């Protein structure tokens, strides 16, 4: 069954993050930078097709994709890699593959009550995100 992400969710912790981006090849600035900002996920979710915005005040990074369609994900900001994104519905949670360079690069996103929790992948190397509903 797929679960209803229509709503606005605000960070309660980032756990891994600077391992995941030093995984990506990041330098040292962007991740301290990006670790200390606690974005805001804004999903507005129409069965298959998906808009998840990350809203922050130094970039907003927009996902917008049909689940089911292997899409062109150019991840402008993270890293600036193009990768062939494919994303599949398994009823709670949400499960990405990102076909390029990284050996098992992806995502996986779930509601617990009113808190959206993440998992981001490069290189084995697991970021931990959760998010709570507001609006
Ligand atoms: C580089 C960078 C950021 C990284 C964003 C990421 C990694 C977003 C991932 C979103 C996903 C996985 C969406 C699909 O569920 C944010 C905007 C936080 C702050 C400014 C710099």
């Amino acid at each position: 069954m797929p679960v209803d992400f229509n709503g606005y969710w605000k960070m309660l912790s980032n756990e891994n993050f600077e391992e995941y981006l030093r995984a990506l090849d990041v330098n040292v600035a962007l991740r301290k930078i990006a670790n200390l900002l606690k974005p805001d996920k804004e999903i507005v979710q129409d069965g298959d097709h998906m808009i998840i915005r990350t809203l922050s005040t130094f970039r907003n990074y927009i996902m917008d994709f049909q689940v089911g369609k292997e899409f062109e994900e150019d991840l402008t900001g993270i890293d600036d890699r193009k990768c062939m994104t494919t994303v599949s519905w398994d009823g709670d949670k949400l499960q990405c593959v990102q076909k390029g360079e990284k050996e098992g690069r992806g995502w996986t996103q779930w509601i617990e009550g009113d808190e959206l929790h993440l998992e981001m992948r490069a290189e084995g190397v697991t970021c931990k995100q959760v998010f709570k509903k507001v609006h």
